[PDB]
């Protein structure tokens, strides 16, 4: 049937929130109080793809936008970018693999693998005000874990 999706926000583990700051780019900062009315609110949709007991396919876009996270090569190195689609076919159950991110369960926090770049995943950087990444370890000194809130 129709591809199932949730209204959420993410926040990572040094508890920062996540703002769009242009068209193509998210940031993460500590963010409290009215000005959390800026953080981003994410459409995850459950995707098609290889799924465990704590590993689920999900694709994030930006509510109601034509806009998804993405991982593609630049430069030699798997990237995190966002890319536009065309509204009138997305979401959708068969996302493209560079859509897609294994949502994993560790610890009573949350990972996002990218699918197409195993061992590459969402980060943050522990400093205020810079774009979000994909990092291609979860050992060192990026942020790659995350809680959700689930949104109306
Ligand atoms: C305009 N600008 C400067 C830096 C960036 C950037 O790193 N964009 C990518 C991140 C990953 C997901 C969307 O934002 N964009």
């Amino acid at each position: 049937a129709p591809v199932r999706s949730l209204n959420c926000t993410l926040r990572d583990s040094q508890q920062k929130s996540l703002v769009m700051s242009g068209p193509y780019e998210l940031k993460a900062l500590h963010l409290q109080g009215q000005d959390m009315e800026q953080q981003v609110v994410f459409s995850m949709s459950f995707v098609q793809g290889e799924e465990s007991n704590d590993k689920i396919p999900v694709a994030l876009g930006l509510k109601e936008k034509n806009l998804y996270l993405s991982c593609v090569l630049k430069d030699d190195k798997p990237t995190l970018q966002l890319e536009s689609v065309d509204p009138k076919n997305y979401p959708k159950k068969k996302m493209e693999k560079r859509f897609v991110f294994n949502k994993i369960e560790i610890n009573n926090k949350l990972e996002f693998e990218s699918a197409q770049f195993p061992n590459w995943y969402i980060s943050t950087s522990q400093a205020e005000n810079m774009p979000v990444f994909l990092g291609g370890t979860k050992g060192g000194q990026d942020i790659t874990d995350f809680t959700m809130q689930f949104v109306s």
